[PDB]
């Protein structure tokens, strides 16, 4: 296969097509791109939507209720970068990092591991205490 932690992608046709790059419409200029997964509960939803005709509005709210592969924005700094997080949702309590990619001037492409490490760091302890509270009752 293709590496990706070797490529970045852009689009710029896309991006003046939709006058530019908002937290609006980020996620869908990433579905364009080869780091999307068509297993994700990101797809299920865009196709319940459209074959529907209905407007599922907050998606985080969607994800939520849903467990599998999702892609999620955990970061806006309108108008240059937005970052990406690729997690397996286990259920509404639990989610655990896969990946995370950077939208900088439209350009995407995965983060170094690190960062990955880090939200797994910061949800890891979130959850530490979270179990540790259901305990005390």
């Amino acid at each position: 296969h293709m590496d990706l932690t070797s490529i970045q992608w852009r689009m710029p046709e896309w991006v003046q097509s939709m006058g530019g790059l908002r937290t609006e419409n980020v996620l869908e200029y990433f579905s364009q791109s080869p780091f999307y997964s068509h297993k994700s509960n990101n797809e299920m939803l865009k196709m319940q939507s459209q074959f529907n005709a209905l407007d599922l509005g907050d998606l985080n709210s969607q994800l939520k209720r849903l467990t599998g592969i999702q892609f999620v924005i955990i970061h806006e700094r309108p108008p240059f970068l937005w970052v990406i997080q690729k997690q397996n949702r286990l259920n509404e309590n639990e989610v655990k990092p896969l990946t995370v990619y950077f939208v900088c001037n439209e350009n995407i492409y995965m983060a170094p591991n690190a960062y990955t490490l880090l939200a797994t760091r910061m949800l890891n302890a979130t959850y530490c205490f979270q179990k540790a509270l259901t305990k005390i009752e």
